[PDB]
């Protein structure tokens, strides 16, 4: 056997990560929206910005997983996944779902009775993956818009 | 012309911001889904796990927005505001919107990109004052799903 290790982020590996997510700005097809450096990911990690987890292979990163702390008035505190993403050598040997496991461990772990995560229509491979669970749809079900206001907007709004 | 006065979310609040929260769930024809009390929530607010605005008129609340940080890969840490409910007899009184404005007001004066909310599909009361800013609906336009999995089905992934 391999060996996939798991290590928790520190920022000492926001260089690694800051790898990661340049790949994702070829797939996923918005790839000009980079304003993350590596040093800005580091002071958000200690800052506790964002929360993760590396998967290594021997010496090499494989795959990361980001998430954050988020709040709903009617549970509480919950977990949400940001990033899930494996270097394209190494996807399909389940480091895929591994990743994904220990955040459920430590959602476990913390008594959170409530992961999100989204996901695009058109990503079967997500889709596919995230299949091998039971969870809700939560767009579907409740019929939930999720509305995005970014940068421009944001301050017109305030300056009104 | 009639007052409203906003003041920041302190621990202390958490008892009349309990209420709202009743009334909302109320409204949302989610009444069951409600776990939360004040005195929990009053940990949470202490902790930084949530923000908030009140609106008093004189000393009654009438509504109220609260709110967390989400981090994006892309754009570091943004706002996303969970709850925004004005009290019945408060409505048509503009605070809708004014609550909501010192959120983009914080999100631009601690100089944040994006900013993020969710409702409910048949809630066009709450869309209605929404169209009165440039917002993306990123369900309709980029068929995000946002996937659910709560508790009970957290410790059965984990517990493999």
């Amino acid at each position: 056997m391999k060996n996939f290790e798991i290590v928790t982020v520190t920022p000492d590996h926001a260089e690694q990560l800051i790898s990661m997510i340049h790949e994702l700005a070829e797939f996923e097809k918005m790839k000009s929206s980079v304003v993350n450096t590596a040093e800005k990911l580091r002071k958000d990690i200690e800052n506790k910005a964002v929360h993760g987890f590396i998967a290594f292979i021997g010496e090499e990163p494989a795959g990361m997983n980001l998430f954050y702390y988020a709040y709903s008035t009617w549970v509480g505190q919950y977990l949400h996944m940001e990033d899930l993403y494996i270097r394209p050598q190494f996807r399909r040997m389940g480091l895929a779902r591994t990743l994904w496991k220990k955040l459920a461990e430590l959602a476990r772990d913390k008594g959170i009775v409530r992961l999100e995560w989204a996901v695009l229509d058109w990503n079967k491979n997500a889709i596919a993956l995230y299949d091998t669970v039971d969870y809700v749809n939560l767009t579907k079900s409740e019929g939930w818009f999720t509305f995005r206001m970014d940068g421009a907007a944001i301050n017109k709004f305030a300056d009104e």
